[PDB]
């Protein structure tokens, strides 16, 4: 059954560009366990091939047997319900919340870096702080796996790795290209770190770091920092 992701290329027209969806595909599909192949796509100069499989341009698409796909949530939702066991895990969340957990997070981001007014600068970096500090009260709060486990000096305190248990699940292949475009560019242009305190988070991108299928997949720092130049460096 052959599979071909394409994605975004980068600056030099062939390495991973920015792109959290071309990155959350390709999670989702290392998390599988098929065989596939990623083809990157310099829109600016596209293949004859690229032209032909997907007229219409859209990026990231799938090729998948001999039927383009395009749309990432749909994309995504395809290769859940196709791709079964035994031979392929499930990676849908077991709890809904895990699905809607820090959701806000890249839309406040938005806001803060393309703004370029002084005065509203405070107000838009405690907006995504208080979004973050939100997703460490998700990752900090025990689910029902967890029913009744603790230690006395962390009680009521969830030990889990990811959004919604031990294993990477499609909730973590949606946030953490996003988080880690967050990350890069909020240390680039704004000054800006993720507060120690936020101590979910941090062991959250800890345990995502030390995993292949988010760190293999991301794009190079320069590639992400280039992407936002333009709208990061408006404010004075």
């Amino acid at each position: 059954p052959q599979v071909e992701l394409f994605v975004k290329a980068g600056s030099d027209g062939a390495k991973i560009g920015n792109c959290p969806f071309s990155q959350r595909l390709f999670a989702v599909l290392w998390l599988k366990g098929v065989t596939f192949n990623v083809t990157t796509v310099d829109t600016k100069r596209r293949t004859e091939t690229v032209q032909k499989l997907c007229p219409g341009g859209q990026l990231p698409f799938l090729l998948y047997g001999t039927e383009v796909h395009t749309d990432t949530n749909k994309i995504e939702e395809f290769l859940e319900a196709v791709l079964c066991p035994p031979r392929y895990p499930k990676l849908a969340a077991l709890n809904p919340e895990s699905n809607t957990a820090g959701l806000d997070i890249f839309a406040k981001f938005s806001a803060y870096i393309k703004n370029s007014n002084p005065a509203l600068n405070d107000n838009l970096e405690k907006g995504l702080l208080k979004a973050l500090k939100v997703l460490d009260n998700y990752l900090t709060s025990p689910l029902p796996e967890e029913v009744d486990e603790t230690s006395a000096e962390d009680e009521g305190v969830s030990q889990r790795k990811f959004l919604d248990g031990n294993e990477l699940t499609l909730a973590d292949c949606n946030l953490l290209p996003k988080l880690h475009i967050v990350q890069v560019v909020c240390k680039k242009y704004r000054g800006f770190t993720i507060p120690e305190a936020f101590r979910g988070v941090h062991r959250y991108l800890s345990n995502a770091y030390a995993r292949e299928e988010f760190a293999s997949t991301c794009p190079d720092d320069e590639e992400i920092e280039l992407a936002y130049e333009q709208v990061a460096k408006a404010l004075k």
